[PDB]
This record gives structure tokens, C-alpha cells and sequence, in this order.
């Protein structure tokens, strides 16, 4: 404008003001927008902790003389290309010392965002560069597709593969605070995770082009294409957001469960909420609830009841599609995991009118409680991966299934496909697995299929509730009484049981993998038998509790014994 | 009956005719099929082989003491399970000094079929069997589901998760020759490769079952829940078959393009149509074509006008679903190889009306060629997959697609996550992959990121012929004058050259493996780098004949110097 209190940045670089007009972030303000989420993070777990600047450094990334990315201090908007990244170290309650990752954007003022050779080449040096360290890696999506001109196509295969391979070995976020078009539409579903801010549209191809080949004034905005109404329903869109800043909030939370780098334990966060203590909400079979309130508990007039999960701790996700099931993160004593529940009311899913077709009109699918059906089966599927993958967190499923629809619509709609994906997803998983009958749950013969801990008994064990059922058609006591399950527990202590057995297995395998890198052959049976070999003869093999107990106070002892095995060299 | 030339079969083992009249072959009678079918095999090989009972062997398998599976030779109807099993070792043209695989059953007439502990304790057995031989799996579905009573839900998992892993690791396939129900109508899914017998339904729950639940009589027969009028139109079943033999000869005939166990070289099967000749059909701009022509060729009235690939090579698979592309098994001068083709007609997908919905409509949709849609994208990749996992083949993409859709049904259908499908499927693949644009074919932008070969610089490697084009909106040659492509060729060479090209990158693919088991750790650049450099001097490394012709002359030479390296044993 004209005088005002501090120098006016839109004019030192009047870059900023064309990303505003874009309805979005300058990418070079998003690094403070971290600082500002992940500030508020720490007020949000004590509000009382002394926080100074050096809490976060964010430093630009750029490629040197040989094209290899370095830290670098300099002044905005001296980008050449359109596509900047940062590398930032801050510390988090989860991790007071510090951790890690990369941000990668693509700069809307810099021919409007667009995906050329050069930014292609960057963007997967800064993929790649963050795999190697095994570091995060955020992806703030702002572009118009492939740049196009007269006066390219081989770097947009080169980042979609890059980003595919990504999802595997770290994790990844995207945020689209703008717009996301061809190859920037692929990336945001590539890195699985993304979060859509109102209003700004994941498309393929904008409404004019469509448009004009279909002959017709037939799309209004891309927002009917690309915008949160199908992305978020759809299940590309994890989350929403209001604006950019509430978008790098939910990143910062989203990693507040995951390990610092790959390979590293989950981040245990302790709260007031701790280990000891019961179960108050507790489901009735006369009486209509939601999930939600087992896991994170329910706020009522006479106070508020705990449920399984410490409070405050369960970050829901995909929550605008497949609604019948409900899947999300929280901790359990601090112990992060990921978490999936079934949703008992039935769900209203309304699915739009085809603008395209004057035939089509609108429809409203009645999907039953309990019951799978191709999307929840596909939710279920992807959380499952989701959970494995770059996030590498144990998981706990609230079992409380009455089986699939094997109706002619959702038998069409390919249901049997979307349920084998399950089992994948599960013989896949790397870390423990713990399978829950809620107290008026049930499994029957067309669900335990699905979800029966025999499809990976390294990590699968399940246990039912006194109060469930498990049958074929239509008792856990005759559950043990068979080995098909651990055992059976009491809604009210299964908090307390499942924080020590979770605690417990984290501690066990950690030292199975250890063992794997030493030996390198030999089979897991043989490797858990050998290290509890190594309990003082007094320790309850069967007592969690004191079994990790045990290992917490040994580290280093057990420490010397596997490295003490150097004697493995064989020929 | 009564009095018949031979002994009455239906009465030395009644179960015979039991089977019968469930409508499918009795289970100790399908090695007789295999054994019919195999013989057909080589009639239409070479129809003047003289052929001997030895050349095809059908021995039981069954648990000894230790309940290790053994062959045995024993009269039929003697299983003590409702599940059976032989192991097969048969002479066939791609192997004529034999071939193994087992073949797995229920007995339809052993308590209905039905699934109990001890038949997913055998079936499991049975499974892991092949797998640890690297030998081929196939399962003959005809089922009632889990087995039920009052007077065995933990074996259900265990052999899906079984079967999910078997599909990684060999060559799986299913018959459903009688009814699939329950974790039989999943066993045919994570096979993923299904073969269905007109009339015998795969199905979850039963229509009587479902009526009841609903209350009415909305359900006439199963078949209209998992009839091949839903599982073929759906992608399930890759083929269809009129009775159990075509169903048999489908399968062995499927087996043939298929390596005799895992990581063997694939089945090279020379034929009359030698690889030294010209493509005669051709693509025109103005002209409608079907794209199966380019492929196997076309019969006309001046003669017979040979494809790209041999004559009567052309298997295709999953031709129910998904209509826009065409996936199938074909030979290039007898070289097996997957092949995806684009179909240029519009597709007339006719949806029917959901039976449990009387507000429910017949619904036709229009999927215009050379556009991808959420079925295609997902038949491209799930084609893709199929080809990499048991079947081990190289692949060939005719590629020719506009683009995606990018329209409000398509993308709230999650044409997004089925693309990406495709480039995940494309990061796995371990066998050579070509990339080939047809002459009057296209590749714009859109298309372009998920087929771009630095999606997998390891195995994919571009051409586009001379008569094509290639852009990001709307030249092969401004193409290799990036290097985004290998070569631009010319469609009536293509068979020679392809032929040439695909031997040769066998040859050095087969080269490098054997490297990386010596070394171990090296890189595939360097790997690759100084298998060339064992070359003569002389040979022109970008001959593709002369290095072939070269490595398939010195094998045992280049074998000792592979083994020769064994210097490799550094500390």
C-alpha cells in the first residue's frame, strides 16, 4: 500500500502478492507456517514450556556445481525454476532433541506453477535425497499440470515412479494448497497421504478443456471435477482443510505418530492420560453408539468417559469416504498405532448427479452397519497399507463384522477383489498386530476370513471380548478352547492388558530384528526362542508386564549379547 | 444301469454319479482330463507326433505318518478329506522332456465339498508343496463354503493368506468347475487367474440365505450374484468355459506361455510362422480397425494377412471386463510375452439393474476408445501384475491412449488411484518391457506419465513408429532428439526388429541375474557394464542379433567366467 508500520513484502518481492491473488501461500512463507503449527503443538501438549527459535531451522535446499542438493541461506524469490524445497529440523514432544524432514513445492508464481524438465529433475532429486536418509517427505502442491509451449513428458514419468517407490520406504504427505493438474493430480494420489484444502481442486483436466471437447458448457468449475465434494468422498483426500495453515497443522499431527526416520521406534508420547486405569464407556446391544466413543471416549453431563485410547489421541482420517468403517490414529499409554473401528449406524451415502448426463440424478445408497461393502472393504485395505508403509506403526483392529454383501450390486461392484486386498495388506504388515472383538461385537464366517490371525501369525494375534461372539452362521470360552484366538478379555481392563502386551511385543521385536542383522539365516521361531532364552529362568514368559519390564532394563546387556554373536561368521 | 460293455463306474464308486448330478466332473477324474487336454496340446502342435500314455503321469498326493505329503498309488474314492490332490508331470511342446505342477480339488461329493480344519490343513500343505518346488498351482473350486454343524474358522485364514502368497510366488490359477461359496468364492480371487464354467456360480452367501435377510423373494439363482454375467463382466473371471474339459484345455493351454517352475527362462515355442517375414495389416487414420488385427492378424478373402505377433499366438484374458483395452498371451517368433493393445471401437457396457431395487434401472455406458477409465486402468495394471507375479513373462504395450477421463463420474469414480495402480505395477516388474506407439497410434500428456519408461529405466524402454505421434497437448523424430524415446520404428519392421531386440535383452538380462548371485551387492550399470565388456571387441554392442547370437554361442564360456569370479569373497 502506502507507508506502512514494517516494510511491505509484497513489493520487496511482489511474488508474494501474485501466490495471494492465486488464493494460496508464497512458498516461501509455508517454512513459517511450520514453525506456527509446530509452536502450537508444543503449547497444545504443555502449555507452559519456555519455546525459543532455534527450536526450528529451516534451511533451503538447492543443487550445487554437480547438481547435488545443499543448505543454503539466501534471500526469497531467487529461485530459477519453479520447484523450491526445504530441509527442516525441529523439536517436537514426541521428539524434544529434534527430527527431520524435507518440503517440496512447486512455485505458483513461477509460470504459474507448471512441471517442466528442470523441476521434474529437482523434485526427484529431493525424493530421493530424503529415501536415502530416510527422512519425511512433504509435498505442497501448487501447479497447472505439465508446462506446455512451442517457442518434458520424460521427467513426469521419472517423479511418478519416484514418488510411487517413496510411499514404500518413507513417508509421505501431500497438502494441495492451490490446485493440482495431470502429473500434480498423480503425485498427490502417488504419496497416498493428502490433505485438500477447501476449494483448491485435484484435476485431470480442467472444465474449459472438457468443455470444449464434449461441445457443451457443461462443467461450471473444476471444483466439480477435482474439488474436496469428490476427492474427499472419494478417499484421495485424507483430510480437509479451511486454509493452508490449518493444512500444515494436520501434516504436523499426522507425523507426531510416525518414527523420526525410517526404521526408528514409533514415537511414544506420554500424556496425563496414563496406562493405569479402566474402561468407562462400555457399548450396550439395546442402545445405538459410536465407535468413536471406545476408542477416544465420550464427553457426557456427568462428566467424561475414557475409552480404550488415551484422550485426545485419535486422529481420524479418510473420514469422508467408505464411512462404514472408522480409521485413524492414536496412543494407547503413549504407544502410537493406527486404529480401525466398525461404524454400527447404518450410513447415508449420497452420491451427486452425473452434470454430464441430463438422464442422471442423484442417488442415495443405504449402507448397513457391520456389513463390508467394496468401499469399507477398500478403506480397510488401504488404512491397513497406509499404517504399514512409510508410517510403520503396530495396528489393532476392532473386529465387528457381520460378514460382506453378497448382493448382486456389491458382488458386481467387484466386493471380492476389495476384500483380497485385506489379506494382502495384512500378510504384508511388518509390525504387531492385535485383532479385538468389541464386548457386543461379533465375527462371523464370512468376515473372520478376512481378518483370522492365521494369515500372519509372525504379527497377528487375536483376542474376544467375554461379552462378544464369533460363530460361522448364526462363545470365546470355546474360542481358546480351540487355539483360534489368545484369549479372551474384559472390555473395562483391556486398556490396561493391551498397553503392557503392545509394550511388551515393541520390546520382543526389536530384538528380533536386531538378531536378523547379526545371523542373517535363521528362522524367527528359532530367533524369538533364542531370545527368550535369554530371560532370567524366574521371568514369566507370559507375563508382559515383566517380560518388557525385564528388556527395558537390559538394553545394553542384550546389547552385548547379539553383537557378542560375532561368532556367526560361518562358512 | 443295467448290463453295460464295461464296468459300471457309478457303481464301483457311486460318488461318480453323485458328482454328476451336482453338474460337475467327478474329482478323481480330472487327471484324465488334464491328460485328453495335454494330448489335444500336441495334435494342434504338430499333428503327427506319435504320442504314448508315458508322456503324461498322474500321481495322488496324500500325508504320511508325519503328515508330509508323498505320492501314492491307490484306488479312487479312498480320501479320507473332502479335499484332493496329484501332482502331474506331463511332455509338452514348450517342454517335451516334461513339465510338473500339482492340481488341488474338493470333492463335491465328500460332505458337499465342504471347508473343514482338515481340508485347509491339506490345502495349505498342498500349496506351500508347489511353492517350495517353484511349481505350478491349480485349483479346482467346487464348494459349499466352510463347513457347518453342532453335533475350523482358523483354517480359513490360513490358506487365504496362503494363496495370497502363492500368487507372488508361482504360476496360480482356479477353475470353478462346480460352485464356489465363502472362503471358495476368495480362494478364486487371490489366485487372481480364474477360469469359470458357465452355470456354476462364485458366490459369498447364498440367494436363499440373502432372501430371508431381505425378507423377499428378490433372488431367483445364484447365478445372478456370481454367475459369469457378473464375475466375467467383472473382472474376476478371466475366462469362461462351455463344460470342464474346455475349462482344462483353457488352463494348460494359459500354462504354455508359463516357465516350468519359478525363475526358469520362459518357454520358447517356435512355429511355422518364423519371425523373418513383414507385418502385413496396417492401421489407417480414416478407417475403423479392430486393434487384435495388429496383434495376431486378420483373416481376409485375398488370403491371410499376418499381425505383429505369431499366427494363433494370441491368448486373451479378462475380454469380459473392461473392454477399452485387450490383454492376452501372445509368442514373437515363438518368444512367450504379455501383450496390452488398445481398443479403438467405442465399448457398449451394459449395466444391469440392481435385482433388490425396484427404483433400480438397466443402465448402458458409452467408453470411447483410446481413453482410460477406472475398469481399464485397472485391467491395465491388474494385466501388468498377472504377467510379472507366477507368470515371469516380458511385455509389450501397444500404447495408444488420448489421455485419461477427466470428467465428474470418472473421477468421483477414483480414476486417480487406478491409474496409479498402473505405475506401481510398472516399478515391479522384473522382465524386459517394451513401449511401443502403433502407427496411426498417440500419446498425449496425460497418457504419457503413466507409461513413460523412467518409470523403470531397469526394464522399460520406449519406441514410437515413424507414422505416430507423440505431444503434451494438441514427432518421433524431435522424440529421440531428447532421448525420451530409444527409437522410432517402422510397423511392417516391427516384428523383426522387436523379435531381434527382445532375444537380446533375455540373453543379457539372464546374464546379469547370475551375476548379481556372485557379487551380490553391485550395481545393475555396472553389472550390465561388464557383462558387455566380455563382448568381442568386434561386436557391435547396439547389434541386437550379433550380441544375441553371440551369448547364446558362448554360454558354458560366459559361465566360467561368471563362476570364475568366485575371487568375489572379500572381507
Amino acid at each position: 500500500p502506502i507507508a506502512t508500520p514494517y516494510p511491505v513484502k509484497e513489493w520487496l518481492q511482489p511474488k508474494r502478492y501474485k501466490a495471494h491473488l492465486m488464493g494460496t501461500t508464497y512458498v516461501y512463507d509455508f517454512p513459517e507456517l511450520f514453525r506456527q503449527a509446530s509452536s502450537s503443538q508444543w503449547k497444545n501438549f504443555s502449555a507452559d514450556v519456555k519455546l525459543t527459535d532455534d527450536f526450528f531451522i529451516s534451511n533451503e535446499l538447492i543443487e550445487d556445481e554437480n547438481g547435488e542438493l545443499t543448505e543454503v541461506e539466501r534471500e526469497p524469490g531467487a529461485n530459477a525454476i519453479g520447484m523450491v524445497a526445504f530441509k527442516i529440523t525441529v523439536k517436537t514432544p514426541e521428539y524434544p532433541r529434534g527430527r527431520q524432514f524435507v518440503v517440496v513445492a512447486n512455485d505458483i508464481t513461477f509460470k504459474i506453477g507448471s512441471f517442466g524438465p528442470q523441476e521434474d529433475e529437482f523434485f526427484n532429486k529431493v525424493t530421493e535425497y530424503a529415501r536415502k536418509r530416510g527422512i519425511p517427505r512433504i509435498y505442497l502442491a501448487a501447479n497447472s499440470g505439465a508446462r506446455i509451449g512451442m517457442a518434458c513428458i520424460r521427467g513426469s514419468g521419472l517423479i511418478a515412479g519416484a514418488t510411487s517407490r517413496a510411499y514404500h520406504d518413507i513417508f509421505t504427505i501431500t497438502l494441495v494448497t492451490c490446485r493440482s493438474v495431470g502429473i500434480g493430480a498423480y503425485l498427490v494420489r502417488l504419496g497416498q497421504r493428502a490433505i485438500q484444502v477447501e476449494g483448491q481442486p485435484i484435476i485431470l483436466t480442467g472444465a474449459p478443456a472438457i468443455n470444449k471437447m464434449l461441445g457443451r458448457e457443461v462443467y461450471t468449475s473444476n471444483l466439480q471435477l477435482g474439488g474436496t465434494q469428490i476427492m474427499y468422498n472419494n478417499g484421495v483426500s485424507h483430510l480437509t482443510a479451511v486454509d493452508d495453515l490449518a493444512g500444515v497443522e494436520k501434516i504436523v499431527e499426522w507425523m507426531s505418530y510416525v518414527p523420526a526416520k525410517r526404521n526408528m521406534p514409533v514415537p511414544i508420547l506420554e500424556t496425563k492420560d496414563t496406562w493405569d486405569r479402566p474402561v468407562d464407556f462400555t457399548p450396550t446391544n439395546d442402545e445405538t453408539y459410536d465407535v468413536r466413543w471406545m476408542i477416544e471416549g465420550r464427553e457426557t453431563e456427568s462428566g467424561f468417559e475414557y475409552g480404550l485410547f488415551d484422550k485426545g489421541s485419535f486422529f481420524e482420517t479418510l473420514s469422508g469416504w467408505a464411512k462404514g468403517v472408522v480409521v485413524g490414529r492414536a496412543r494407547l499409554g503413549g504407544i502410537p498405532l493406527g486404529v480401525i473401528g466398525v461404524e454400527t449406524r447404518t450410513v447415508e451415502n449420497l452420491i451427486p448427479a452425473d452434470p454430464a448426463n441430463p438422464n442422471s440424478a442423484e442417488t442415495l445408497i443405504q449402507e448397513p452397519g457391520q456389513v463390508w461393502h467394496p468401499n469399507s472393504a477398500f478403506k480397510t485395505a488401504q488404512a491397513i497399507n497406509d499404517f504399514n508403509n512409510g508410517e510403520q506403526l503396530p495396528m489393532m483392529i476392532l473386529a465387528n463384522w457381520r460378514g460382506f454383501s453378497g448382493g448382486q450390486r456389491d458382488m458386481f461392484n467387484e466386493i471380492l477383489k476389495y476384500g483380497s486386498f485385506i489379506v494382502d495388506a495384512l500378510v504384508d504388515y511388518k509390525q504387531p498386530i492385535i485383532i479385538y472383538i468389541p464386548p457386543t461385537g461379533e465375527l462371523r464366517g464370512g468376515s473372520w476370513v478376512v481378518v483370522d490371525p492365521t494369515i500372519n501369525a509372525d504379527q497377528m494375534e487375536m483376542y474376544a471380548d467375554v461379552n462378544a461372539r464369533a460363530g460361522v452362521l448364526e462363545r470365546s470360552s470355546r474360542m481358546v478352547a480351540k487355539g483360534v484366538i489368545s484369549k479372551e478379555l474384559e472390555w473395562t481392563e483391556a486398556r490396561r492388558f493391551f498397553f503392557w502386551r503392545l509394550r511388551r511385543r515393541l520390546n520382543e521385536e526389536y530384538l528380533i530384528k536386531r538378531l536378523s542383522h547379526q545371523v542373517g539365516e535363521a528362522s524367527r521361531l528359532e530367533k524369538i526362542a533364542r531370545i527368550r532364552s535369554w530371560y532370567p529362568a524366574s521371568v514369566d514368559h507370559e507375563d508382559d508386564r515383566q517380560v518388557a519390564t525385564w528388556i527395558e532394563e537390559n538394553y545394553k546387556t542384550l546389547d552385548d549379547k547379539l553383537k557378542g554373536l560375532k561368532l556367526e561368521s560361518f562358512a
